[PDB]
């Protein structure tokens, strides 16, 4: 004749992930949800205190952590959520992420803000070598505007580390503006090493400027939208042996002197006005070998122009530009051979 029924239902707390869990990705999915209920109160901090933000998933069944974790730390909730009956139950439980084996850094060799030459690869080098490079370029987005088809190719590791180079099939067109995205926080990259951080470069191609650069000319040609706008006699290698040759192909500027001491194989010099086309010490320089040689006003006028990424097309040489050359030799071979430097498929 009185109640005789079954109480309502206690409050059902789901936790993802699970109390007491290790090796937690510090990007994985952290959440807790409730049935039979819904939460009043949830946080989640850290071992030092430091609160971690999240929002509740409408009808608040569900909390869900909002920015990325640390490694090698442990994390523990707090909180309650009310059942039917009206009574609260705690919102307790712990976590620990991963600690790797390393934390393998990065950097991009380019500067946001930067503006380059038509020609600049982006280039990522890190710290250690990599076991899946596979699943470090599948973390890595290129956004060109205008779009452009390129591709991402790794070079044989640098004593340094791992280093993986993005390349436009032909020449970026001048102006294009570059969005690099490398989402390697909490990546494995094998082995038990994990991405140190995500990186995100920004960077703008500048005015489109090529060198025509033909041995058996005598002369080079640095041609702009205005047309040419520099034809200089030059020379180049007097190519009697190896060393004196300047090499074939897509040539890449990266660095310019001003005033310049330097020691490194061919004998060593001091000098003025010059552009590095290569890190096998050619020049476009002022002479008063390997190098291209101009006037000193010559060189000057050059030296000033002159961008990272700027391409330099040498031609009617017999040696062609190469991987012994060193940096940057990405332009020296087809599209075909770049894109099986990737470690992914060849779409």
């Amino acid at each position: 004749k009185l109640a005789e029924k079954r109480p309502p239902p206690a409050p059902r707390l789901t936790f993802r992930p699970a109390d007491s869990a290790a090796d937690v990705v510090p990007i994985a999915p952290i959440s807790v949800e409730v049935g039979d209920g819904w939460f009043q109160r949830v946080a989640l901090t850290n071992s030092a205190g430091k609160v971690v933000a999240g929002a509740y998933s409408r009808d608040r069944t569900i909390y869900t952590i909002t920015e990325p974790l640390g490694y090698d730390t442990t994390y523990t909730w707090s909180g309650s959520a009310v059942g039917h009956d009206g009574k609260a139950v705690p919102v307790a439980g712990k976590f620990t992420t991963v600690a790797p084996v390393k934390t393998i850094n990065a950097g991009f060799q380019l500067a946001d803000g930067q503006t380059v030459g038509i020609a600049a690869p982006v280039i990522i080098q890190f710290d250690s070598p990599i076991s899946d490079k596979a699943a470090v370029e599948r973390a890595l987005t290129v956004t060109t505007d205008p779009p452009v088809e390129g591709g991402w190719a790794w070079l044989p590791d640098e004593a340094q580390g791992a280093r993986v180079h993005w390349r436009p099939r032909e020449y970026y067109p001048a102006g294009t503006t570059v969005d690099v995205d490398a989402k390697l926080y909490g990546l494995p990259f094998g082995d038990g090493a994990y991405g140190a951080q995500d990186m995100s470069l920004h960077f703008q191609i500048g005015r489109r400027q090529v060198v025509k650069a033909e041995v058996s000319s005598h002369r080079i040609q640095v041609v702009t939208d205005a047309g040419v706008i520099m034809d200089f006699p030059c020379s180049y290698g007097e190519a009697d042996l190896a060393r004196n040759v300047t090499r074939n192909g897509i040539h890449v500027v990266t660095e310019k002197y001003s005033d310049f001491y330097m020691s490194n194989p061919a004998a060593g010099y001091s000098e003025r006005w010059a552009v590095r086309i290569s890190n096998n010490g050619e020049f476009i320089h002022a002479n008063p070998n390997g190098c291209i040689n101009l006037s000193t006003e010559n060189a000057e006028q050059y030296y000033r122009s002159a961008v990272y990424g700027d391409p330099v097309e040498v031609t009617g040489s017999s040696i062609q530009l190469s991987y012994a050359d060193g940096d940057i030799w990405d332009w020296a071979v087809d599209w075909d051979t770049w894109v099986s430097m990737s470690a992914l498929p060849p779409p």
